[PDB]
């Protein structure tokens, strides 16, 4: 009953994970029906990454250029695509295992679950939140290229990520499962760089109510302030900026604790002015932006699926 | 690149989850092969749990006093006994998702996942580690007993947890597989508390070159130290003593970034000594120590 940064149950993404290789390269695929998605640049090698022509590339391809493992069995591939970055596969086994599901677009600041895998194989999972700057601060070794990231709600898994690249910075960048790449990221060997990055306010403030819910609360304080004071502030401190909108998602949980957000944001004000003096929240020496409002409340509800 | 606290994919573990009910007690058993383990508490109410006795409890039941459910489908039980402070389920039904597993005993500093569950139902998992007083910092609402910790190597599951109770400061105390608790509580309503807590040096020192491996080495500097000269400052302040087995662990991590384990162990005073001076280390603003050195060479390579 204390307070955990927790991943989904990995069971039914995992059913769907295989390998995908095209000659040297290797790396993961997410096998839905008859359908195996995975990074386009699988087919590319060293000179290829430095300004691919991935239509041209691709035409050098046959069914027979892919071979695809789901554990220990080969499936057949019938026909290939491309649509946008991913690369489309038809096998001739609709796999076993798939589970209600769907693609979603998330937004910065939202979190999901990654399960790490290599030559197909589920090697763990994890939290990590959409960074403002369109990156992901995950755990990548080489050939994780294609593992993917997903939200649960009942019975449906929402696919909202898959890996294509890690930058300079070691930070990351991939795509959701239409192909289209979070950022202004590409799939090629250029200079881009990972932005600067601020801390998500809302994901804060959700936390902080998170302590208050478990009776963590000797930050509260009896004032308030205005939405533009507290971004004044915020913004100081490298934050993103508090919108109307954020204030309204919190609003389940200021009802719950009957705290209201702007009541809240003078407690993260002073917080922040003052830093913590040695004393913790959850047991953390530092402010957590990484849970969600509705991370909160899921957690808190012992929501199950 | 990165460093996340991650756990071992859950897959494995969700499909023996199952609901055992016993009167109005209802908490999580684990489904392997034809048996069902649950913690024996699932038998008390009330009275019971401040100082029950299992004995007298358990000779009043029946096969027919316990409801078992794979989901909405409830299982046979043919067969029931106590083995320490789990019961055991003999059920009609084989599990066919049953996987490769076995039953471990870890040891405080060691690291597993759990999977939360309710009710037979996964809610999240997550990675911890066995504290050296035997507890776990864990995250586990009412009714979350008998939701287990494990690890996997390979194709196998190595159970070594079964989830039993809570302490009054709030944190968690259960049982390998065998029923035997870990640590010196009971599974009884009585004045138990967790004994002192203690960081885990070895796990601190391995995170550490986590942070240098991924770049983050602020904190490093030109002195070395002695094992004794460390461990005088960092008992000073509730560290566990490091040991030669310790430092021997150590080794291929050292190998990996040049820097010796006891210019780490340097490194580790100074830290202790001036506080982090408002940095981080791979974002974090307090020393981590839920990263065995095993878990780091295998997230980082």
């Amino acid at each position: 009953s204390g307070f955990r940064k927790m991943a989904f149950p990995s069971g039914k993404v995992e059913g769907c994970m295989v390998q995908v290789t095209c000659g040297t390269t290797t790396l993961n695929g997410l096998w839905l029906d008859d359908t195996v998605y995975c990074p386009r640049h699988v087919i590319c090698t060293a000179e290829d990454m430095l300004n691919p022509n991935y239509e041209d590339l691709l035409i050098r391809k046959s069914n027979h250029s892919f071979l695809v493992q789901a554990g220990n069995v080969q499936l057949r591939v019938i026909g290939h695509s491309m649509q946008n970055c991913l690369l489309r596969l038809k096998v001739d086994t609709s796999n076993p295992k798939t589970p209600k599901y769907k693609f979603v677009r998330i937004q910065p600041g939202q979190t999901f679950s990654v399960l790490a895998c290599y030559n197909g194989s589920p090697s763990g999972v994890y939290q990590c939140a959409m960074r403002p700057n369109h990156t992901i601060k995950g755990s990548f070794l080489n050939g994780s290229c294609g593992s993917v990231g997903f939200n649960i709600d009942y019975d449906c898994v929402s696919f909202c990520y898959m890996h294509h690249m890690e930058l300079p910075t070691g930070v990351h960048a991939g795509t959701d499962l239409e192909g289209k790449f979070y950022g202004p990221f590409v799939d090629r060997q250029t200079a881009q760089a990972a932005g600067t990055d601020t801390t998500i306010t809302l994901n804060v403030l959700a936390w902080l109510y998170a302590a208050v819910i478990n009776g963590d609360r000797w930050f509260l304080n009896r004032f308030t302030t205005t939405l533009n004071d507290f971004n004044l502030v915020a913004m100081k401190y490298n934050y993103e900026p508090l919108t109307q909108d954020h204030v309204d998602i919190l609003g389940p949980l200021s009802a719950q604790t009957g705290i209201a957000v702007l009541d809240m944001c003078a407690a993260l004000k002073e917080l922040l002015q003052n830093g913590m003096n040695g004393r913790t929240i959850l047991g953390a020496a530092a402010l957590e932006d990484e849970f969600t409002p509705f991370d909160v409340v899921r957690q808190c509800s012992g929501v199950t699926f």
